[PDB]
């Protein structure tokens, strides 16, 4: 049904401090869903300390025109690049507007990393059930591609980067202050 993808592999010994900072951009994502097909941009802010993961997620839905602002909290696994997070919903400056939802959480895989580029996965859960998966290709820079070994990663796992949505041919708006002042 909505069933989060299987073979999803941590990367091994991620670096956390350069990871774990920043604002990364994802330049291609692909939704499991395929009638999930509005069209989104998106960027986020992750920091980790004492393993516990606390990020801020920016969402711009290009189809409404309507953007969302959320932050996670949730503790890393052993293994260093994966973390499952509760999340509120909060408003451009920061402040609580909806509360978390108990039931709902998110498990984000960080496949592959390398140069400017990351892999990751994310599985939505209600009740620890899964609702849906995504990939996305992360990259420092919203107009750039992936490194190859990112695409090594997708083929690894069967998916080719060509399925994948392409935000910079989209009309993004992001709030990057939002992001970079994450935890100022
Ligand atoms: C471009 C890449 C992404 C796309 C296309 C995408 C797509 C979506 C869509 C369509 C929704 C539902 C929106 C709605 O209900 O109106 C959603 C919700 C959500 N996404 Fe993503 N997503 C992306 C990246 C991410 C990433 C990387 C994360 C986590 C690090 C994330 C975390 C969430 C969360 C927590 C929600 C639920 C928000 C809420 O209901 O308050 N998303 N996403």
């Amino acid at each position: 049904p909505g069933e989060c993808s299987v073979n999803v592999i941590p990367k091994k010994n991620l670096d956390k401090a350069k990871f774990f900072s920043g604002t990364w951009y994802v330049t291609h994502y692909l939704d499991m869903d395929p009638q999930a097909t509005e069209k989104f941009c998106f960027s986020f802010a992750p920091r980790e300390s004492g393993g516990t993961v606390k990020e801020a997620l920016y969402h711009f839905n290009v189809d409404s025109k309507v953007s969302f602002y959320n932050t996670g909290t949730g503790p890393l696994e052993s293994n260093g690049a994966k973390y499952t997070a509760k999340f509120n919903t909060v408003d451009k400056k920061g402040k609580e507007i909806k509360p978390a939802d108990e039931k709902y959480s998110y498990t984000v895989t960080v496949i592959e990393a390398a140069k400017q580029s990351a892999l990751i996965h994310i599985c939505l859960q209600e009740d620890g059930k899964d609702i849906g998966d995504l990939y996305s290709v992360l990259n420092r820079n919203k107009n750039a591609l992936p490194n190859k070994k990112i695409k090594k990663a997708l083929n690894k796992v069967s998916l080719v980067l060509t399925k994948f949505v392409v935000t910079k041919d989209l009309d993004c708006k992001y709030d990057d202050k939002f992001l970079s002042s994450w935890q100022k």
